[PDB]
């Protein structure tokens, strides 16, 4: 199988990321960072995404894996000192595939498509942030705040959990909308609540009167100018994670957030 | 086809009952409240919840309607003036059924199991609350606060929604679960978000000191004592809706917070 | 001086109060658990609560120490191995005295006084609570929800902070107001928002309809019934604390929330 | 006296404030725009916080009177068509005055100054925000987020409200502190309570990596580069209201959140 690896960069990841280049070597398994097979990660939870960003025109041919160098490390399965068995496990071919949703955003001017696995957000290019909010053509709502964070699920324990959203199991195919600091008084009214959309639903942004605003994908952050409309939806597309051990989400989140 | 009516009991709702069964004796149509098919609630959503909780034991035979002569009416489809167009789209057929998800809760000692529409909430029988809360036998936390809340996703608009839950479109089989009023310090710890699980996960919550609760499910609320476990898990068994005129759930959710 | 010792009663408690009892023996130090004027609580912060409410008549004749065998311990100046070096201290008298405001609630029928150290609630005895909120005789809000919490300066830390409530540093002569799960809708409306009154402002709250209510102070709770009027206000009486090192209130903060 | 006003531009502001100078001149009253007495503001919330920055340096010598024809208008206590009658009892001279706390704002490079009337924020210039919070000189926590916003009494209605902040009547002299969605897992941990500090407290922000911030004082937004302090601290400076009707802030509250 063709495989790569990318590393954080600081000098535990890069030596580990040549220990395990040379245990390949010894299985005849081709590095190849163009059309790999198997993509591993050696870093925290940006050097992931990083790594999902690299290949997202190939992702049902790639089943990724992180290992934990960084400080929170959530998307990873393991620790450095599992590196030399997870060399072997991966040559033998002994795991199982597990995929989680993905998040399609799409902006319009007068297209751009992205994907995202934690989440994609909206924000003002500095002033005011006025949008309607219309789902599935009805308007629901004019949002007056900060700004919007729509989530995948497992994008849910990320920044939404940071806006006082729900956590979303993966099995769910689904997106979770939650408001930054939303403005509510006597003439100005929002859901306050967050909202969770199942996969056939669509949630398009629509500006009021400044039409330029700050788009995030993951950790990339980009300004469009004369912006009609910005839709989200969940995505056709999935990203294939090779399990070696059983690792339940909820196990994830609670190492992540109560306990060890 | 069979038919019932169940009425809040003030003026306006008996006689609106009065109405719409004289209506009825013009089609040939059965008034039996032991075995209808078809169940109309005239007030307001605890009065549906009532008219839900009478049935328990028949629900895929049967097809709700509310008609709101209450003050929120969030379970409703049909304001009064309506209610005339009502009987005649109802006894030529021409509905469609739509089918929300339900809650089990089962309740051990040393079992009673029970059916939410909107959800069940647990606390203690005075004095502190302190469980831990098990998640497909992984131990997830140990909460200690006022209670917990488990709601369906119609639910998610109601005591959820108080407690800062997520707002849940009904397609998507899950549950969710909130805290009420945790308790975090520097020895205690819970995860704080709510939490969204698939149809197959289970909730078990498990006493560590007082073993009796004040147990919760709708309207009705009951004192459980010396017991072992309480058992979530979203059920194999939905309630129907006849639906006569699309009203999609956002905008209920639209027109019961933010205007109209 | 005249003093007294409470315990929490557990074994180590028990003990380092009959340890401090014979030093101070040592002293010509009289215990009387009559008239004191110095009360130690060695347990955590319920028997710190106890202690209060046992010599609530006599709160300016007296000045308060914690010694923490507790879980957490915020009222807690001394962990109990600086027991020993406390009774010297305090026998030489080289304390300086800090004082905390204290919250008045007044209940009424067809007048109940008390002091918290912390806070008073108001529940419903079951079914819905609903009541009225006028602040300095103006009408404010109609509050549908689970209670409220009025709260002291040092208490704001405790059940208030679990529902969101802000800290407030005890030099503030103030208390403050939050919500449980309050109810709001198209037709419902509170300000969410907790609220933070001055010394010289009344809050009232005044039934709707069930009249009967579960009203807390501290640790103790008790019904009342056919309640016309609770009326909070901060209090004129304060509680004196013995210090004998400085210790920063935003320091006991973070030692209880942060780390240490 | 001599007076100033200052209009929002629109049709209205601008010929309510053409007939109040007219009505002004009846009663040998000197427009002066240099050192005025009496500051009137014609339009809404920003344009009365334009109105206070025109004249930070000389607070104490003006008393400040706002004219509601914005959207909200918390900060007026006038309707257009009362603007007559304001001429009036203005012009004989029969008010009170009333004082509201100011929040002093100090950025320290390697000085500059500014007062706030609603509040001063702090985010990046991009990238992830990450400063120390040293609290009288004691460090607090290390706060990871999108920003941070310490807010006066009167501004708690403000941007404070949206962020879950309590209100806090203007008596109290003091500045608040909440949290924009901070960042809280295993590894990192914040107090998440906003926190209220009384006038002799100061709040420093020290940068941890990146050291450019952008820095907000009401209405206005400045980068700062290479920024080594950011301190906080209850200003000794008041802005003083001219009342000719009780209007106490509750009711002010209440008319703007609840209802009318
Ligand atoms: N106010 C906020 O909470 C906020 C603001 C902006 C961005 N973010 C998050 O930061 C992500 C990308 O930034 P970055 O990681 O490259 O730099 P970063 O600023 O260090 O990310 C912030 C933290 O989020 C963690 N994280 C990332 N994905 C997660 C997930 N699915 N579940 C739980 N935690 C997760 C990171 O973990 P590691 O320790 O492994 O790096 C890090 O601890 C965004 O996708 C966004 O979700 C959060
Ligand atoms: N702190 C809280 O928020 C709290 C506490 C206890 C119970 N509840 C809710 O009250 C329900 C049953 O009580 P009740 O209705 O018989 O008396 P209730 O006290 O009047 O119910 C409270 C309000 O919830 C509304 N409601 C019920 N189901 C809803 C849903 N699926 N979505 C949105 N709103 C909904 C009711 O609407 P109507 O105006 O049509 O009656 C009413 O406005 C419980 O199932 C529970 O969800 C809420
Ligand atoms: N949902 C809630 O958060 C909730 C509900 C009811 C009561 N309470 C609090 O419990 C207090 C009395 O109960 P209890 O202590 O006898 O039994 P408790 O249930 O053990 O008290 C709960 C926790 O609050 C802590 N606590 C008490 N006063 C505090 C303060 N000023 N600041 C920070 N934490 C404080 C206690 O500390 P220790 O470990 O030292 O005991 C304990 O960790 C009430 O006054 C009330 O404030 C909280
Ligand atoms: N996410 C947020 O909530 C957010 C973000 C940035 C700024 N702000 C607020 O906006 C203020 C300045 O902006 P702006 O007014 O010039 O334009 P703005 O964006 O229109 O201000 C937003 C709203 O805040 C209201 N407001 C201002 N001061 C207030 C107070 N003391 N109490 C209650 N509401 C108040 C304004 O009232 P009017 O209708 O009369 O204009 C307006 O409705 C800032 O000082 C800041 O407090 C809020
Ligand atoms: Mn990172
Ligand atoms: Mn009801
Ligand atoms: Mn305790
Ligand atoms: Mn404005």
């Amino acid at each position: 199988m063709k495989y790569m690896i990318t590393s954080k960069g600081d000098e535990k990841s890069d030596l580990l990321r040549l220990n395990m280049i040379a245990g390949f070597g010894e299985y005849d398994m081709e590095y190849d960072d163009v059309e790999p097979e198997i993509v591993i990660s050696i870093g925290g939870d940006g050097t992931f995404l990083s790594a999902f960003h690299q290949y997202e025109e190939r992702l049902d041919e790639i089943a990724f894996i992180g290992i934990h160098t960084g400080h929170l490390g959530f998307y990873a399965d393991f620790r450095p000192a599992e590196a030399d068995k997870l060399v072997k496990l991966l040559a033998k071919g002994e795991y199982q595939k597990v995929s989680y949703p993905l998040l399609k955003t799409t902006v319009k001017y007068g297209e751009a498509t992205y994907l995202a696995l934690n989440e994609s957000t909206v924000k003002s290019s500095g002033g005011p942030f006025v949008v309607d909010v219309v789902i599935n053509d009805i308007h629901f709502e004019r949002f007056r705040g900060d700004g919007l964070c729509m989530s995948t699920p497992s994008g849910t324990t990320a920044y939404n959990k940071s806006l006082g959203g729900a956590l979303m199991h993966p099995s769910i195919e689904a997106m979770q909308l939650t408001e930054m600091a939303s403005i509510n008084n006597r003439v100005y009214r929002t859901i306050g609540s967050p909202l969770v959309f199942p996969k056939h639903h669509v949630v398009s942004l629509q500006p009021v009167n400044d039409k330029d605003f700050q788009i995030s994908v993951d950790h990339l952050s980009i300004l469009h100018r004369d912006v009609q409309e910005i839709r989200y939806e969940v995505s056709a597309k999935k990203i294939h994670f090779a399990r070696f051990r059983s690792f339940p989400f909820w196990r994830r989140v609670h190492d992540s957030f109560i306990e060890d």
